């Protein structure tokens, strides 16, 4: 109930164990409050109930550690789980009836951006590194220089995915090893000329594969003196395990231990990598310093907001325009629509980007709009958030279906639906574009289901709103709002 | 003969024909005919043409041929506009003309469109300023502001003269309510572009279309023209005063104006003088340029090797960033297969650059996602709107750069083999073949040996120093299963591929 405005917490939903980890911002950093770290094993392609309500719980304790910090420096996060999951929309229901802020699945380019984040922040050492995360489906390389990533990209080869298709039945054959490093090398194939030409001056590691083996280096005295994961000590290591003839350290680890440990020897060779550093932040760090940058209004969803205005030209002054008329329009119905901010800020993101499909075509930019937004790669944009976006720019002209309100309201429920009609009528309004002056006073209030816009002014100039603002009452009544214009004051 | 070059415009109200010969630097018309076809008029509320329709439009396609016999037709150009592209039915027009034509239709987006319009505007009245050309067709309005042979803004409008008087003047009765009703509409669809076109401005105004060329007649022959025979802004306001004190259509008596222009007379005033209004333009001149010269010029860049065509690829590549190192690697290695396979499988230069261009810009979707990239850069190159690309030839350009990539699927195929026939299948797969002997991005030089041969079975044999490239097999074992999934056995000899 006491709310400390400098919180910041962030919850993270591994594959064996969640955490929770607050933090307070002292003077522009990250102040370590509190850690909590709960096993729940619900990802070890349908989540059991055997561990589902498990967690629920784990997030229930949580949440009522979590009673001080905004909503706005609160921050749920999951990965290589509930993408497999048949029942996950009903777990991530489930937990939306636990927790305050929807569950974010971040994955790929941007949980690369992420890990990289945290390694920054964490190991300070300065010069061009090389982080390497073996997750559970995929694995991060990232090349940057201070807290900024030059090269960002996943590579599809995780150490699950890579025992259940080379080490299924947990047999250890030299010919399963061979293969495995084969599919890896196929993998890397991709980004080596790339990344070794751009070069690197330090080698960090990540995430559970990684840290298993710098233990066994070290248990087996194959590591270094800064336990630095040397090529020679893990050549050995690879011998060492063809000797087994079966899986049966940690049990845990064992499973997988022979996919990620071709991973790593892969990585090392054709990457040329020597010397390899571990840090244990991994992308929980990245989510608290993405935490801080929306805490010091400086969240980088809002440089890429701007960076993809640049790409496809989108007009400056015309997305000032309807972003105002957005604003101005949300904040006339924030109380009674219960609109929250970082709705007003989904709005303000998709005003800036909504003419940007105009760099595909005239006809249906709304829809191209929507397919760049979807399937972009927007550094700060997570799965979700990326899709309410697109949302917002898919439905912003043309005719409305009760069929699509649907999809919508499965997407974020009626505060998406909300957002899609205050972005139609933030267009609508600056339909003319270049315009001297606003038209009308343009006042809405609302009711229930029933929302009244109020036009006041020269109807002689700007005619053409009053037939667009009935043509926009049908629509509303196909999403089964019914928006009365009182034009009896704009004449 | 080999210097003669010809054009066919499928309009909406009209068919247009243009044969002309280079000679030295000059270009000398040979033939301009019309003909009458009203395709669009053929339009049900279906949107589908009519037989009757179809029929007029294969009888004047066959006159045409006729005419045409002696000129190359690689030296030709078909397209279609408007009423194709609204058409439901369009395909099966397009497969009855492909029996009696030599070349297949192309149809041509509404900006693609506009552009030839400025093109062969241009060319006509060379005068050095900024310009507005407007262009009222049948079914819909092209708006291009340009200087000198190139385009600065180019729109399209879905209003015309015969899809307004089917909604406004249906019956023949000109009634000032149905004309304010057709203004109206007309100032909704240029409201869309108003602003935007007025701040960029322009020193001239010129018109090419039927409805503008009856407007000027008849106003010069009632004398509200003025001294350079320009439609003004007040003989429109006369000439709509004196149009509605008519009452039906079969009493205009404005002289000049010829019988099968009187239905559609009243609506293609309300467009003119909607975009008058709104656009606020003072005089307006009237040129014999349009869409027929227009293509008659975007070949004559062809035969120049200045097609706009790979301007534009240029331009995207820009735009999304491509590598141009490994954009060069795959259009030389595609090069070089082609030329090994290209007799056997006759491919043409048009072939060869249609993979040309693709490979270009295989690699734009990475601007997207590098997570499937190749279905991105499809979706560019597909809905895009690219000047000088037809319709069909940017759906076979998505088609190549779509396949590029991942597993193969016959049911994929088969909308390859609608899409641009067994030739399409051939080049998707040899510009699979230049990606992946690419796929390290290594700038050395590949394997000496490269040589593809062909016997519904290809053969590529590789020899040289495996040193360089030691997953080069392994990918192309990889390879030949996608192959099979195209019902194609490629068959990988690497007994001299070593070390």
């Amino acid at each position: 109930f006491l709310i400390d405005e400098e919180l910041l917490a962030a919850i993270d939903m591994g594959s064996n164990s969640f955490h929770l980890a607050i933090a307070r911002v002292d003077h522009g950093e990250v102040k370590k409050v509190a850690s909590m770290s709960e096993k729940v094993q619900l990802a070890a392609k349908n989540l059991t109930e055997a561990a589902q309500q498990r967690g629920l719980a784990c997030l229930a304790r949580f949440v009522g550690r979590l009673g001080s910090v905004q909503p706005n420096r609160l921050r749920i996060v999951a990965t290589n789980a509930l993408r497999q999951a048949k029942n996950g929309h009903e777990f991530i229901q489930k937990a939306a009836e636990i927790l305050p802020k929807p569950i974010e699945i971040i994955a790929g380019r941007e949980e690369a951006r992420l890990i990289y984040l945290g390694v920054s922040h964490t190991m300070a050492n300065g010069g061009r590194r090389l982080v390497v995360d073996i997750g559970g489906g995929s694995t991060e390389f990232i090349i940057g220089e201070e807290f900024e990533p030059i090269y960002t990209e996943s590579l599809q080869m995780g150490c699950v995915a890579y025992t259940k298709a080379y080490f299924a039945d947990g047999e250890i054959t030299q010919k399963a090893f061979d293969k495995a490093v084969v599919a890896a090398r196929k993998e890397l194939s991709a980004i080596a000329t790339t990344y070794k030409m751009e070069g690197w001056d330090t080698v960090v590691g990540s995430s559970g594969t990684i840290k298993a083996c710098r233990q066994i280096m070290v248990n087996m005295g194959l590591s270094d003196e800064q336990e630095n994961v040397t090529r020679e000590g893990l050549h050995k290591l690879k011998d060492k395990l063809l000797k087994f003839k079966n899986i049966s350290l940690r049990e845990d680890r064992r499973a997988v231990l022979p996919a990620g440990l071709a991973i790593l020897y892969a990585v090392f060779e054709v990457l040329e990598i020597e010397r390899l550093a571990y840090s244990d932040g991994a992308l929980r760090e990245g989510v608290m310093y993405d935490l801080l940058g929306r805490f010091k209004h400086e969240d980088i969803r809002d440089r890429s907001v701007q960076a993809l205005m640049g790409r496809y030209n989108a007009d400056p002054k015309q997305a000032e325009r309807v972003v105002n008329t957005a604003q101005y329009l949300f904040d006339s119905v924030a109380k009674p629509l219960n609109l929250t901010s970082e709705d007003s800020d989904l709005l303000r993101r998709a005003a800036y980007l909504h003419e940007i499909g105009l760099a595909i075509s005239h006809g249906g930019y709304h829809r191209h709009g929507a397919y760049l937004l979807q399937h972009s790669d927007i550094p700060g944009f997570s799965q979700i958030d990326q899709n309410h976006l697109s949302h917002l720019v898919a439905h912003h002209r043309r005719k409305l279906r009760n069929d699509v309100k649907n999809e919508v309201l499965k997407a974020g429920g009626h505060k998406l639906v909300y957002l899609s009609l205050l972005l139609r009528l933030a267009v609508l309004l600056n339909h003319s574009r270049s315009d001297q002056m606003l038209p009308a006073i343009e006042l809405t209030i609302i009711n229930d289901q029933q929302w009244q816009l109020s036009v006041s002014g020269d109807a002689k100039q700007w005619p053409l709103l009053v037939a667009d603002l009935h043509d926009e009452q049908e629509q509303f009544k196909h999403w089964n709002i019914e928006l009365n214009i009182q034009s009896e004051k704009f004449i």
